Order: structure tokens, then C-alpha cells, then sequence
């Protein structure tokens, strides 16, 4: 497991993967002849393994950072990435009150939504956006993994802003700050973290690419929450402001 460093909390190797997803990743990883593409498609359904891979690929010597499993593969080679995939052989999970299935389901759905949204726009590369969507709240997984019993207490007594406040008290960090710190450790440049933080405001007025990407993130989040539960006038207005064709996003 990973040590919890109070000054600079950081989990990566120890984050769990879903049993079914791990089984399938291992199956493919042990397959005699698997493509880079098939392996990446499968691996990028898992926030834990995706993070580890990005972090490895972005570690100080390398050269430019990557933000998708397929780009990591091109950069460091399929054999190295395969090693990380086979490492699952060696969880999901200890935090009693944390809904892991819900977390994994929502993370993928959001990744998929953000990819579609950005695919019809010109802000960021959709494969990189997918990854950010996948990882947008990986800080939740990390707290649940690091402090399973303490975090179960928090989860039973609070949600929303009150949960954030409770996390700060117990851990001197919260799941959103932790996410940004993780994403920063794993190689993402600050504009992406800022766009993510922006996307979490009640209302996103900000101009520029950062504002537009933030509105795209906010839309992926709210749309994903909606299916897995229409959009408010504000969100529709923000949707219109990025420019949106609809409405295969509100279902499938
Ligand atoms: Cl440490
Ligand atoms: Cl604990």
C-alpha cells in the first residue's frame, strides 16, 4: 500500500480496480497477440491503472507529457504498458460506505460523455479529454482507499459542501483538492486542473478556452449525473454556449 504523507498526500499504486475489469484487462494482457489499441481501450475504462500508466509515462526521464493510455503506449512502448496491466495479477474495496460500483460506473460514463462533447468541438483533444473525465474525481477513490474507516464515518454523516468541510477536518485535504494534486503529480498541466476546478462552480461565466473547456466538463458531469439518477436552464445555456447538437447525450 501507499504511505499517507500529510503534507503531500499521494496514492497511486494502491488504488483498486474493479474485479470484472481487472479480469478482462489481465485476460487481454496475457493474450498472445493484442493490439496497442485494444489494450488502451480496455485499460482506459479503469481510473486506477490509467493513472499509474500516465504517472509512469510522465515521470522525470520524458519528453512531453501524455494524457491518454494510447499516447503513453506510443511513448514508452507496449511492453512497458503491458507490465502495468499484468501487475493487476497482484482491494475493491475496503471503504464500507463508499459506493465503488457507482464510482466506476460514473467515472466511465463521464469520460465517454466528455469525449463526445469535445469531439464535436475544438477546445482539447478528445482522447485527452476522455482521460480527464475519467479521472475528474479520483480523489474520492483515494480517500476511500487511504482511510477506509475514517472515510466511512464522513460518508455516513455528510455530503456536498459539508462532506468537503468534514474531509478537511479529518484529513487536511478534500476529495477535489486531492484530485487536482493527483492529476498534477501524474503530469497534467495547470490549465487542465483550472478548467476542472472552474467546471465545479455553480455558474461558469469565464471567457477563453479555459472557460469553454470548464463548461464542457460541467456538462459532462451534470449529464452523467442526470442519466445515472432534464438539465437546468443554466446548464442548457452553458451547453448552447459551447455549441451543442442533441440529444443522444441524455440517454443511450
Ligand atoms: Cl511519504
Ligand atoms: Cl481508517
Amino acid at each position: 500500500m501507499d504511505r499517507w504523507n500529510m503534507h503531500k498526500p499521494m496514492l497511486c499504486d494502491s488504488l483498486p480496480t474493479a474485479s470484472r475489469t481487472a479480469a478482462a484487462i489481465l485476460n487481454l494482457a496475457q493474450r498472445e497477440d493484442v493490439t496497442a489499441e485494444a489494450l488502451a481501450q480496455l485499460i482506459q475504462t479503469d481510473p486506477a491503472l490509467t493513472g499509474r500508466i500516465l504517472r509512469f509515462a510522465n515521470a522525470p526521464a520524458t519528453r512531453r507529457p501524455v494524457a491518454s493510455v494510447i499516447d503513453a503506449i506510443d511513448l514508452v512502448g507496449l511492453p512497458a504498458v503491458r507490465q502495468f496491466a499484468l501487475s493487476l495479477s497482484l482491494r475493491e474495496g475496503r471503504c464500507e460506505a463508499f459506493d465503488y460500483a457507482a464510482y466506476w460506473q460514473k467515472s466511465l460514463a463521464r469520460a465517454v460523455a466528455l469525449q463526445s462533447i469535445t469531439a464535436q468541438a475544438s477546445t482539447v483533444a478528445p482522447k485527452e479529454a476522455f482521460t480527464l473525465g475519467l479521472l475528474a474525481d479520483v480523489g474520492r477513490l483515494a480517500l476511500a482507499t487511504a482511510w477506509p474507516e475514517e472515510y466511512s464515518e464522513c460518508l455516513r454523516k455528510a455530503d456536498g459542501e459539508a462532506l468537503i468541510a468534514l474531509e478537511r477536518e479529518r484529513f487536511a485535504t478534500d476529495h477535489d483538492e486531492l484530485t487536482r494534486m493527483l492529476l498534477t503529480d501524474w503530469g497534467f498541466p495547470q490549465v487542465f486542473i483550472d478548467a476542472l476546478q472552474l467546471s465545479q462552480q455553480d455558474e461558469i461565466r469565464d471567457e477563453g478556452r479555459t472557460g469553454r473547456f470548464a463548461r464542457q466538463l460541467a456538462l459532462a458531469q451534470h449529464i452523467a449525473d442526470h442519466r445515472l439518477a432534464a438539465l437546468s436552464p443554466l446548464l442548457r445555456a452553458e451547453a448552447r454556449r459551447c455549441g451543442l447538437g442533441d440529444e443522444d447525450l441524455a440517454r443511450l
